[PDB]
């Protein structure tokens, strides 16, 4: 397993514009287009993202290209974030993927706010971080996914995804 496969499992793949768990327009593999309620606004961002008149639909290749870009951007954002980098640097490979997953979902700013959890992860206090992480809106809103990610931090294995 690897980060791509992990995220493809968590986000799925949709080739037509759709609304995410929060009601926002998205496309592909969890690529958020806009938080605006307007579908036209969404089609416009799509077109801008793809570089053609899409009319709300993408091909598999195009969606995978957005995904590649989004994963890359996620890693890069972590490595440039003062609160995040040190955490990520301290982790083993599997766990780093768990961190990336979270930043892809919630943004780096959103993850950088789990201060308490981050410290625990940095200290390698797995069970404790797992419990702290669960005390969040994130876990209450998307519990199955949060649970997989959390298990991943807790165990350092991919069992949650097998
Ligand atoms: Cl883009
Ligand atoms: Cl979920």
């Amino acid at each position: 397993m690897n980060i791509f496969e992990m995220l493809r499992i968590d986000e799925g793949l949709r080739l037509k514009i759709y609304k995410d768990t929060e009601g926002y327009y998205t496309i592909g593999i969890g690529h958020l287009l806009t938080k605006s309620p307007s579908l036209n606004a969404a089609k416009s961002e799509l077109d801008k993202a793809i570089g053609r008149n899409t009319n709300g639909v993408t091909t598999k290749d195009e969606a995978e290209k957005l995904f590649n870009q989004d994963v890359d951007a996620a890693v890069r954002g972590i490595l440039r974030n003062a609160k995040l980098k040190p955490v990520y640097d301290s982790l083993d490979a599997v766990r780093r993927a768990a961190l990336i997953n979270m930043v892809f979902q919630m943004g780096e700013t959103g993850v950088a706010g789990f201060t308490n959890s981050l410290r625990m992860l940095q200290q390698k206090r797995w069970d404790e971080a797992a419990v702290n992480l669960a005390k969040s809106r994130w876990y209450n809103q998307t519990p199955n996914r949060a649970k997989r990610v959390i298990t991943t931090f807790r165990t350092g294995t991919w069992d949650a995804y097998k």
